[PDB]
């Protein structure tokens, strides 16, 4: 209620949910009977089982832990949580390991290695240390990952700067994909580029490099359509910074000049 008096929220319970989202990772880190007691108190006030509450976030919890946690500490915390929840922590993963991959990939840019370990553990449950095996694993999950990115974009609650970080992660992901998969996901890549274009004057400065990738990361043989879209989007981007756009253009124009033939014809 105090934090509420500082944060002025209409209904104290929705404000409590706001708090609880952040609280849950903290509780996970604790993995102590007293932490379970705090959670039980919150749920008692919440009217929702603290067990089921801990459950609901277990998915986000895994991601943020794997990113920032001690592996051994991770397993200890997971078992502690499971016992209270009455659900095996592993059994819950069997239901949302794909969403976990989505999360990690979201944070993959900054926690590349933690993403590795998590996705590997999940692949084991599915049926990885090698980068190519990690990729093969990611390929089926990344469509839903993109879906999650767009879902976040839709939500007002989600932060936009967070979308920017995720966009950087997406540059990393385009790199990791390789041409075979970048071909399949080119459309969604251009879609994400659009989305980011929606937010400007902060997203432009990173999204320019994002687009440089988007072009090069995209397969060399065909770039006309995406270049149409890109010149379109970039003309506005130029006003923010003239040079990044031009660099993106030049990569296509010269590096893909043989393809750029009749592509120029495309857009005057």
């Amino acid at each position: 209620s105090e934090i509420a008096n500082v944060f002025d929220f209409p209904d104290l319970n929705r404000f409590l949910t706001r708090t609880l989202q952040v609280l849950l990772p903290d509780l996970a880190a604790k993995a102590s009977p007293a932490a379970s007691a705090l959670i039980r108190t919150l749920g008692k006030q919440l009217n929702v089982n603290r067990r089921e509450i801990l459950i609901n976030n277990f998915k986000y919890i895994f991601s943020h832990l794997v990113c920032s946690c001690s592996k051994d500490e991770l397993e200890r915390a997971l078992h502690y949580l499971k016992n209270e929840t009455e659900i095996e922590l592993g059994s819950l993963l069997r239901q949302d390991f794909q969403g976990l991959h989505n999360e990690l990939l979201l944070r993959i840019g900054e926690h590349y290695q933690q993403v590795f370990n998590g996705l590997s553990i999940l692949a084991s449950f599915a049926s990885i240390i090698s980068p190519e095996l990690m990729a093969d694993y990611l390929q089926p999950k990344l469509l839903g990952i993109l879906a999650f990115f767009n879902m976040q974009l839709l939500s007002s609650s989600v932060g936009i700067e967070d979308k920017k970080m995720a966009l950087n992660s997406l540059m990393s992901l385009m790199k990791l994909m390789g041409p075979k998969h970048v071909s399949s996901v080119r459309v969604k890549m251009m879609t994400t580029l659009r989305t980011g274009l929606r937010f400007k004057d902060d997203f432009p400065e990173l999204c320019c490099r994002a687009w440089d990738c988007f072009v090069r990361c995209l397969d060399h043989a065909c770039l006309g359509s995406l270049l149409s879209h890109v010149i379109v989007a970039l003309l506005p981007l130029i006003h923010i910074q003239p040079k990044e756009t031009a660099a993106i253009f030049h990569y296509l124009i010269i590096e893909n000049r043989d393809a750029v033939q009749d592509f120029l014809h495309e857009i005057y």
